[PDB]
Order: C-alpha cells, then sequence, then structure tokens
C-alpha cells in the first residue's frame, strides 16, 4: 500500500491534511506556489500555528514520506491520487466562492499528468464543481484516465490532528468503482468512511458548516433572550443539552477561515438555484449584527459614555489554539469600541503578528495582566485556558473602574462577587 | 414515600403523567372540568390513543392508587402537591398564550387548599407565569404555607409512557429547598433531576420545543435544495448526523398540539420582552409555507392540471400513533389540492373521528390500498409504521395515473422502479 500523494495546496488543511497522510504511510508531496511557506517548511519553521504539527511534519521529514515544493509538476509526477487543498474565499463584490484558484490548479494539474491519477477536491467548494473540472480534465487531458472526486474536510483549527485521526466520519463522491477503490485504499488505516455521489458530498461539508453555525447562533439569541427575563443560559443550554438530538455555548459570535462566508456562497448558491434558505438567511443577519453589539454591552457595563476611555481585550482571534484571526468577532468589537472613541489593549497568545494587519490603533502586549493595568475595563472574548486559572484580585487593583466583561462564560460570578467586581456574561440575570 | 398528588387537568399530559405517577406508588387524583373524559374514564374507556395507557390506568385503578373527579376541591383535599396540567392554547388573535384556563385553574386551587401544598406548573407557559400565580396564591391564601413550581413535560405523543419513564431529563424551578425536597421526593424513584431557578425552567421547555422545530426546518430547507442539484438529503442528513453535536429526517413540516403555537407564544414573549429571535421567526414562515408548497409538489407531479382529478392520501395526523389532529401538516396539504378543485380519499387508523371535525368535502376510508383505489395519485403524509410494509404491485394496477409521493421517504426508489411507479420523495435526484 503506502502510496504516492500530491497535496496542491499548503495552507491551514493542505498541509495538516498532507503530513497526516504520511503517516498512514502514504508517499506524500505537499505543493505551494506562495515561496515563503515552502521556503519556511524546508528551514522546518511551521508558518501557522497547529498543536502537534511541530513534530508531525518534522519527524516524517526524517522517514522520507514527506517533500515539500513550489514546482507543481515534480509532485504531480506519477502521483496516485492528487488533492486540491487552495483556498475558496469570498469573491470580493457579491460573497460568491472565487474558485479562480481551484479552476487556475487544476487545469495546471491536468496538463503535467503522467499515470492515470485520481483527483480530489478537498477544498469547501459549490457544488458541481467536480463536474466542471471534469470538463476540464476532459478538454486538457482526454485520454488520461484520470477521475475527479470530493472529499471535503471537516476538522477545527486547534484540534486538526485529532480531528484528522479520530473522525466522526470521512466523506467521498464518486460512482467509478475504481476511485471508490482507490480512496478506500488510501483511508483504510483507520480501522467508517461516507461514500455517496459528487454533487451530494460538495454539498454535505456547507451544510454541516451552515447548521453548526445556526446551532451557535441560535442559543445566542436566546442568550440575550435570557438576560432580560433574567434566566440562566448555561442551564438552559445544559437544559436542551441532555436530548440525544443534542454541547452548546452562548456567544459573542462566529468566525474563522471556514465558516461565515460558506454559509454566504451556500446562501448564494441556493440564489442561483433558485431556493432561498430563509434560516441561515437569517443566521447571518443575527451574527454580523451580533458582535458590533457585543460591543454595545460592554458600553452599557460602562455606564453608557466610552469617550476617551481605556478598554483591556483579553483573547483576539476567533478560537483558542491557533492564530487564525481571520474574520474574527473580535475586530468587530474593537472597531465599535474604537467608533464611540477609545483604547484597546489586547493580549493573544498567538494571534498578534497576523491580528496587527487587520487592525488599526491597537496597542498589543505581552501578558493578560497588563492588558487590565489602569484600564477602565477588561473584556475576554477567546477563551485559551490560560485564562481561566488566572488571579483576580490582581486586576480589581490594576483598573481604573472594577469592570469585566466575560463572553465566553468562563468565570463563575462568585468569584467575581469575591473580588467586588462588575460581573456581566453572556445570558446573566 | 408515596404520597397525595392532584393533577388540575387530564388532556393529553395530564392523563399520562398522573398515571405514570400512581406507577411510582403516589396518592393519585385527575381533575378536569369536562365531564365527558371523567364519564369515559370511570367507564374505563380512555378518550384519546396512546400506546400502554389502556394498561396503565385500568391497572393502577385497581390497585386503588389513582381517581378520576371533575369536583376539584376533592383533589385538593390534602394534596401534598398539585399539579397543572391545563390547556395554554394559541389566543385567537395575536397568538400569544391563552393563560386563563391556567389562571381560572390557579386561582379555584387557591380557595379550596387545606395545607401548604405545593402549586407545579406543568403546562408549557409563558416566563414569570409562576411569578405570576406567586402573587395569586398570596392574593388568595397568603398564610397558607404554599410555594409554586415549574416543571414542564417533554414527552412525545406517542411514545409518552417511555419518554416519561425514562426522561433525558427532568426540570424543576425553585430557589425554595422545602419544595426542592418533595419534588425530589415525588420524583426518586427513578434511580437525574435538573434543578434550575423558576424562570428559567419556563424557558426550557419553550427554547427546546423552538431548537428541534428549527432542526426539523433546517434539513427541510436543505432538502429543497437537495432537489434541484440532485443530492440525496437521506445521506446528507446522515453526513452530518454522525457529528457529535447531532438523528433528523426530512419532511413536509412539523405540527401537533405543542409545537408550532410554542413557537409563536415564544416569537411573542420575546417581543414584549423587546428581543427578536429572528432564527424561530423565520424557522415558521418557512414551516407553514412548506406544507401548502408541499401540496404543490403533487400537482407539479400530477402534470400541472389537477382539477377535477382524483388523489389518495396515506397518514393524515403529524405523527405516527396518536390521533392528535392538531394542527397537523395534512389538512394543508389536502386544502391546497382542494383549491385547484380535486377529490381526495384519506387514511388513518385512529385519526379519523377527530380529523373529521376540522376537515370539509373528505371522503374517508377503512383501508390504505382503498385510498388509492382509481385515483390519480397517492400521497404518503404520516408514517404509520404499517405503511412501510405494504404491497406496491397492488397500487400499480389500483391507480388511473402510477404517480406516488412518499413525503417521509419510506420506500426505497428502486421498489418504485421495479413497480414501475412514478417516484417522488423529499429531496431527490
Ligand atoms: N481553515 C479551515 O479551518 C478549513 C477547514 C475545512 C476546509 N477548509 C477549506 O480548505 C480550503 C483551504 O483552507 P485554508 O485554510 O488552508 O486556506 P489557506 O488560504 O490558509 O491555504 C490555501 C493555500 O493554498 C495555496 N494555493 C492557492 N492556490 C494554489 C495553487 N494554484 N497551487 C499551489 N498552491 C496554491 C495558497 O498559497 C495558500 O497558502 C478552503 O476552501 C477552505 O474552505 C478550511
Ligand atoms: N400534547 C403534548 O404533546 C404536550 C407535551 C408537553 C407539554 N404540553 C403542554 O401541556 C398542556 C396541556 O396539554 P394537552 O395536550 O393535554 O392539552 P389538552 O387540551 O389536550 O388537555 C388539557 C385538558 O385540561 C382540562 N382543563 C382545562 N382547564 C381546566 C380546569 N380549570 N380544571 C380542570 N381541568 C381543566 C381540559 O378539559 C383539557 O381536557 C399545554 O400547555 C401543552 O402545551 C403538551
Amino acid at each position: 500500500g503506502s502510496v504516492r500523494i500530491a497535496m496542491i495546496g499548503t495552507g491551514y488543511v493542505g498541509l495538516v491534511s498532507g503530513a497526516c497522510f504520511s503517516d498512514f504511510g502514504h508517499e506524500v508531496v505537499c505543493v505551494d506556489k506562495d515561496a515563503r511557506k515552502i521556503e519556511l517548511l524546508h528551514q522546518n519553521v511551521m508558518p501557522i500555528y497547529e498543536p502537534g504539527l511541530d513534530a508531525l511534519v518534522a519527524s516524517n521529514v526524517k522517514a522520507g514520506r514527506l517533500s515539500f515544493t513550489t514546482d507543481l509538476a515534480e509532485g504531480v509526477k506519477d502521483a496516485d491520487a492528487v488533492f486540491i487543498a487552495v483556498g475558496t474565499p469570498s469573491r470580493r463584490g457579491d460573497g460568491h466562492a472565487d474558485l479562480s484558484y481551484v479552476f487556475a490548479a487544476a487545469r495546471e494539474i491536468a496538463e503535467n499528468l503522467t499515470k492515470p491519477s485520481v483527483i480530489v477536491t478537498k477544498s469547501t467548494v459549490p457544488v458541481g464543481t467536480g463536474d466542471e473540472v471534469e470538463r476540464i480534465i476532459a478538454e486538457v487531458a482526454p485520454n488520461s484516465g484520470a477521475k475527479v472526486v470530493s472529499n471535503p474536510e471537516f476538522l477545527r483549527e486547534g484540534a486538526a490532528i485529532e480531528d484528522f485521526k479520530r473522525p466522526d466520519r470521512v466523506v467521498v463522491g464518486t460512482e467509478d468503482e475504481f476511485a471508490r477503490q482507490v480512496m478506500r485504499e488510501i483511508y483504510r488505516p483507520l480501522s467508517p468512511v461516507l461514500f455517496t455521489g459528487r454533487r451530494t458530498s460538495e454539498l454535505i461539508k456547507y451544510a454541516a458548516n451552515a447548521f453548526l453555525a445556526v446551532k451557535i447562533t441560535f442559543i445566542n439569541e436566546i442568550a440575550d433572550l435570557c438576560e432580560q427575563v433574567g434566566a440562566d443560559v448555561q442551564e438552559v443550554s445544559r437544559g436542551i443539552g441532555m436530548d440525544n438530538r443534542i454541547f452548546l455555548h452562548a456567544g459573542p459570535g462566529y468566525g474563522g477561515s471556514c465558516f461565515p462566508k460558506d454559509t454566504l456562497a451556500l446562501m448564494k448558491t441556493a440564489a442561483d438555484n433558485e431556493t432561498p434558505l430563509r434560516i441561515v438567511e437569517a443566521t447571518v443577519q443575527v451574527n454580523d449584527a451580533r458582535k458590533r453589539a457585543m460591543g454595545r454591552k460592554v458600553i452599557k457595563a460602562m455606564g453608557g459614555d466610552v469617550r476617551g476611555k481605556t478598554v483591556g481585550i483579553l483573547g483576539l482571534t476567533f478560537k483558542p489554539n491557533t492564530d487564525d484571526m481571520r474574520d474574527a468577532p473580535s475586530l468587530s468589537i474593537i472597531a465599535a469600541l474604537q467608533d464611540a472613541g477609545a483604547t484597546v489593549k489586547a493580549y493573544d497568545p498567538e494571534g498578534v503578528e497576523q491580528a496587527s494587519k487587520m487592525l488599526t490603533d491597537v496597542e498589543f502586549v505581552e501578558n493578560p495582566y497588563a492588558a487590565a493595568d489602569g484600564a477602565d475595563a477588561l473584556v475576554i472574548v477567546t477563551e485559551w485556558d490560560a485564562f481561566r486559572a488566572l488571579d483576580l484580585t490582581r486586576i480589581k487593583n490594576s483598573l481604573k473602574s472594577p469592570v469585566l466583561v466575560d463572553l465566553r462564560n468562563i468565570y463563575p460570578p462568585a468569584e467575581l462577587e469575591r473580588a467586588g467586581l462588575q460581573y456581566t456574561g453572556v445570558g446573566k440575570p
């Protein structure tokens, strides 16, 4: 077994996917036309933060199953199966899926093509893309015997290895049993693998990523109500959570590289295919408005007048245990506070150098305790678990006003009562 | 232990709750101011269809822990705890919760009150109702030492006993440890019991019943999309289903006594308390429009012109294994077909005599095979499991046109291909 694999793309996915494939004993080549990543991996410095990846590559480098390039064709040289892990960002303008990078890459594959390889769209793409590639293959390399599949990916950033190593499931969309037997032979070192049709499998990744955002934004909307009637959303989430058709926690919304656009593309692709998707249509419309309003929640907690005051922020990314600030909630929360004339200390363990390019006018620090140092208030945004065990009593002495806004509901309010702090969570009496 | 219990109300809930309480060995009195129910239970004829209830009452009648009346006070005579299981239907007009029946009953309790009993709202009520009762108690019987609780109920009709006997969870909302110890002492024969505050516990039943409707209407919206792009929603539901944060199946919508109004009251109660609930606000708006459109799905399948043709219906209720036609999908599906001038055979095993009062102009039958007999098409609506094993080949010979519309996706299309039938499910290529 132990076969030849080309991962076109070496970003957050293509790296982690291809690396784990090498741990299965497969012959793996990761490609990226950015040089800096490849000229960082060859230096054995990972570009991004994912736990476990530090060893996982550097290991399989040495055992010699894992290779890096920027030359496409070196990878596509006799590869058994070729994976496409390139970006599918939102098209500036409408919101639809920028499939150009794929369509560029799928083409550049099709020419540099020795054997009847197997083409795997792993990128979160809209539906019938695999049909459209199937034209391009036939357009470029007609008699090359190649087959086109979709196998989407479901990993959470910050748990990518374990998500990949232990999947709930994995999805494969084709009808040609040859390619079915191949993708079987690939994924065989785990022992389930779900075999649907192509367009079905393309639809699932969107449908799931939509549905999670629905679940999050639902309880968030509930959490707003829990405030005004004096309920307690942690109990409520547990209240429905013990159902077998439910594990969900209130927040200032969702974000990340994957989520908020995949909604939007699905919302769009539904529109072109002439069906409404009202629930998901509502879902972003709350969510965009939500994280902004979470900023107004702070101002209300801070009396109402935040002209010229000073605000500490804990956490910056949309998610602990990575650096992916791409569509964080926090930017919207900051920009709200700036718009009412204020000033912004901000700590993130590993987000900063990526966060700086998205952020105007923001004093970053070195330390979470320093973020509160002479602020009018401190906001917790992202639950890096280091925050979960901190000294509350330093902070009361570190503040110009004893005002704390938990937004991931970590700290039990008795502690903030004990340290005499102004408690403000999400969904609280 | 084995204590005195009064269940004010003896409808779909109050019966099944109180009966199961008697099986715990508690002294149980069920009250209803309708006579006919009480003058049916005394004849040992259950009014409604619930599996297991036939024996469960008739048993505990004989062992003498279970009693019936229409006199309220006979039940409230020295009762340890008093349950309110009366109706909370939608207020004709706005849509809000008709809390008059409660407010009538809670009052009539408060006067006929010997001991410091314990008042339990079990009816699906809006929030702070338990606070409003707490006034009425204090208004009427101030020094009577009584406490007011909410313990909502979560059973599905058609599985009520097993739902009650094996709960995922049970909810209790108060802060007075006396009443906490009582409701403990009640529910102790199971061995969890969830103890929240009052308003929180009132909110949960709505939040859950909202959230399920969201889940159903979500995949339904997805199922519409699966049609137009040729996906396969059974695989898709399974595709997301293997997530641990998911077991959901496409339909023509939801209904029943409990669901579609509890949405609406929650939507309303949120409005009075000045927060929007956009997702649930979207959820009904699809759902009302959906089941009607499912009727138009039939017409499209039936060519488009259904003036003067004839249509068979399988299933009528919103749910197999009960008779509760109250807000079925089917009525909307029928009325759509009637509005394009057609004619309607309809079989339901146990819905009919209740269904007749909601339905104009509808030839009911005795038998599912007779519903198709010389129709232009047959529609399956409700999955009574008797339908799951039927002869398809009689039906092709029983039809003026070989047209079948599965709407709960039970029959695998190969069978309908085998019997040469016009296959039409929900979310199909
Ligand atoms: N980030 C996630 O959490 C996640 C999870 C599941 C699926 N996905 C999907 O996977 C895809 C990529 O994810 P990502 O986070 O790593 O995006 P990314 O921007 O971080 O990485 C994509 C990389 O592919 C490279 N690339 C683009 N075109 C190329 C080409 N023609 N040839 C060689 N290399 C090329 C880029 O240099 C880039 O570094 C997206 O479609 C995304 O939706 C992402
Ligand atoms: N039907 C369900 O599936 C379900 C599930 C969970 C919760 N609930 C909730 O429980 C409540 C009742 O449910 P239901 O289906 O049995 O309604 P129901 O109309 O079928 O039964 C209510 C009964 O209570 C009786 N009643 C009304 N006022 C009374 C009074 N003042 N004194 C004595 N008896 C009185 C009525 O005669 C009626 O038969 C509702 O609030 C409902 O939302 C229903």
